[PDB]
């Protein structure tokens, strides 16, 4: 993959995150390897550029032969987008619980697998152990999408910012951050923090958004304030806000017009 | 017409103004009885609400006669469709100017003429002379939304919310404000407003938006963030940002669902 300090993109395949028309990421939540063939095979007919796969979702994730063999069937299905291997933490809201040790192995494993683009990697697993992966991905030519997640509220513009900054000090190739509002005013809140982080300190592409319904227009608004990615979905949402992807799509295009 | 508090809501024909989905505005400009005619016919396929008239684009506006014609001319091709009559003075972006006492005059004449649904009144005329033509037009049954626009930059968000209050006040049955982005800042400071006004305080529907390309996502967002209707465009523009029609009502659609 390439990434550019200048145009704050990053290339993965021939997909360049940070310019144009923000790129639409769907999750597959598959439990078992039946269930993500069958997600994958429904998900190719959809227009999107990045595939999430949550692997907190898949029952077997403790088992290192079928994670590979689920990353596997994947990429034999969907051949030609990037494929981003996403074990959400209990902590952030994931459905199941790994140790640090566990999910740092987990990420370890992906990377060395050559069968993913991109591996996500939250921000508060500890400042050693990420940035020791950090490296260890960007060695086998592994992306991180870094990320942090607040389900329950809205945090100050300012914390929003030190996070997504801190997330480009760890090596983020991509800053990601995802907040719930509990009013309109928040999700002006994370649209403030987007266009600061944006304009004054990133030199690589951020993700944000609010959650919820309520927080909609920053799944959609990425061109003017700064997101370079949203997430849509393409049968059940993958967090509360999403709105289908062709309709996603369709309000993207209408923007970039 | 009627109005609702409850709600805060204005029903103009059948149309609920302030309720569900955002609705949809378009400006006819035509210079002659001809060209308004003309414009009026290919507005006719649009899927718009209210047709708004933009009486300063019009020649003869000082020959009484002739406005009145042309009311008729435009109520001959559009008939299922509240028309609001619309004379924006110089001073606020306006093609010509009139006198404060012209202007007056000018709208008093549509009220009576029995064609119109409602007027636009600039916040700005003067305090007096627009109380007294808001209830002028009250007692003919016609609504007044009452505007003010800033086509250079946009005004601290206390300032816009004390507009907007400033014209609760003074009758206005929907106050409504434009201001121009210079950053993105300020299309954030637009929504801020418009929400601090809207959400639960204001007692009537109120229109905002933040206009340019920059802003788009303000004529967009109006029902999480509380703005009753919007401008798109036809064939032109008759302000910066508006995009067609047929796209607006597709956006409104995917967000009110
Ligand atoms: O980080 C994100 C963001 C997300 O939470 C959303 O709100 O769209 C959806 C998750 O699957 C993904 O890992
Ligand atoms: O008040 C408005 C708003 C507007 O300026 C716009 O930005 O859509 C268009 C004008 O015709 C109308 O009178």
């Amino acid at each position: 993959y390439f990434q550019s300090n200048a145009m704050k993109t990053v290339t993965v395949r021939d997909l360049v995150v940070g310019e144009g028309a923000p790129k639409i990421i769907v999750s597959l939540m598959g439990k078992t390897i039946t269930d993500v063939k069958s997600e994958a095979l429904a998900y190719r007919e959809a227009d999107f550029d990045i595939l999430e796969w949550r692997v907190d979702h898949f029952a077997n994730v403790t088992t290192a032969e079928s994670v590979l063999e689920a990353a596997g069937a994947i990429r034999e299905i969907i051949t030609d987008k990037p494929l981003l291997f996403t074990f959400r933490s209990a902590k952030e809201g994931g459905e199941q619980a790994l140790t640090t040790g566990q999910y740092i192995d987990l990420n370890r494993a992906a990377v060395d697998s050559g069968l993913v683009d991109m591996i996500d990697l939250e921000l508060f697993t500890g400042d050693d152990e990420v940035k020791a992966t950090v490296g260890y991905a960007h060695q086998h030519n592994v992306a991180v999408i870094m990320s942090n997640h607040d389900f329950h509220k809205t945090p100050a513009a300012e914390e929003i910012v030190q996070r997504l900054r801190k997330m480009q000090e760890l090596g983020a190739d991509i800053p990601m951050i995802a907040v719930m509002p509990q009013t309109k005013a928040d999700v002006l809140t994370l649209l403030t923090a987007t266009v600061e982080m944006q304009e004054r300190y990133a030199d690589r592409p951020i993700i944000t958004m609010s959650m919820s319904k309520t927080g909609v227009i920053s799944r959609l608004a990425g061109e003017v304030f700064g997101s370079a990615a949203t997430f849509g979905a393409v049968k059940k949402a993958s967090a509360p806000g999403q709105i289908s992807v062709a309709d996603l799509r369709t309000v993207l295009t209408i923007l970039h017009q």
